[PDB]
């Protein structure tokens, strides 16, 4: 005797696609690859409890290729596979509100996605993959695994990994609409002269070398091809925010100067990040940790600035 139950397939968990499964075959066999809310399936046959369920698969025809790339804005293979797998995990985490914010407690060395997804909240910036869009919305109102799996899943970690909070931001901003975002640098030699850049994008709103937007904007000191130290100073910015960034150092944050920081403790290897923001008075948020503090000192690797434009008077 055969025995069927009506499921539904799907890539974006909006569109859904009708299908009679076989109770006698695995998932596997019958779609390839196939999820339940993050639980890899495939090995599993149908039970009575999945009739009417949702199960994600792979885009193994066109319409699901369409539906995929218009949701994810990505063509990896092995995306699906990632991004399953850390769900598992994210589902579990803890998602406290901490001053307001959304926060992650502690799990899985997930501090740099805390304190990413924290300052995330501080900043201006829209995703342009409906995926981000959609989670993101709901990471703001507490239910944030679905977001984290997905950053997991773009930025190409799996749960436990230590991330950068650097390098996260970077691909967060590579899927956001940051086109109107312009930055124009001068950079003196007294042997070579003047060179002026003009950065785009993401480009424009990160800098490497320097935690202080004020040091950027009278200037710092780099090589030159010559062998001599140059003058590096920002022309003109424009811009709702910039993220300047150096090695993790010995840094003082004053209140009112800036939006909000991250503190890196540790070696290249193995650390911990917590965020330091800027409000009625500069609040430490460790995941689900909360302290204060009027004055702040600690091994600081990015700090966030408000912006809309900037112009030098450096003529
Ligand atoms: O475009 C590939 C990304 C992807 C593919 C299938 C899914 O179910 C989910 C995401
Ligand atoms: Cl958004
Ligand atoms: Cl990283
Ligand atoms: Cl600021
Ligand atoms: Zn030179």
């Amino acid at each position: 005797e055969v025995r069927t139950i009506k499921v539904f397939t799907t890539v974006d968990n909006i569109n859904l696609h009708t299908q009679v499964v076989d109770m006698s075959m695995t998932y596997g066999q019958q779609f390839g690859p196939t999820y339940l809310d993050g639980a890899d399936v495939t090995k599993i046959k149908p039970h009575n409890s999945h009739e009417g369920k949702t199960f994600y698969v792979l885009p193994n025809d066109d319409t699901l290729r369409v539906e995929a790339f218009e949701y994810y804005h990505t063509t990896d293979p092995s995306f699906l596979g990632r991004y399953m797998s850390a769900l598992n995990h994210t589902k579990k985490w803890k998602y406290p509100q901490v001053n307001g914010l959304t926060s992650i407690k502690w799990a899985d060395n997930n501090c740099y996605l805390a304190t990413a997804l924290l300052t995330l909240q501080q900043i201006e910036l829209k995703f342009n993959p409906p995926a981000l869009q959609d989670a993101y919305y709901r990471a703001r109102a507490g239910e944030a695994a679905n977001f984290c799996a997905l950053i997991l899943a773009y930025c190409n970690k799996t749960v436990g990994e230590l991330g950068d909070v650097r390098e996260t931001m970077s691909y967060l901003f590579q899927h956001a609409n940051l086109d109107s975002c312009k930055r124009v640098l001068n950079v003196v030699c007294k042997t070579c002269g003047q060179q002026q850049t003009t950065l785009k994008g993401v480009e424009a709103v990160m800098y490497m070398g320097t935690l202080s937007y004020e040091q950027f904007k009278k200037g710092v000191q780099i090589p030159c091809t010559c062998g001599k130290q140059a003058t590096k100073y920002l022309v003109q910015q424009e811009s709702p925010f910039v993220m300047m960034s150096a090695p993790p150092a010995q840094y003082e944050l004053k209140h009112g100067t800036f939006t909000c920081a991250s503190e890196y403790t540790g070696n290249y290897q193995c650390g911990h990040y917590k965020h330091i923001t800027s409000k009625e008075t500069l609040y430490c948020i460790d995941g689900a940790l909360l302290t204060k503090s009027s004055e702040y000192k600690g091994p600081i690797t990015d700090v966030f600035y408000k912006e809309n434009s900037y112009t030098t008077t450096i003529k």
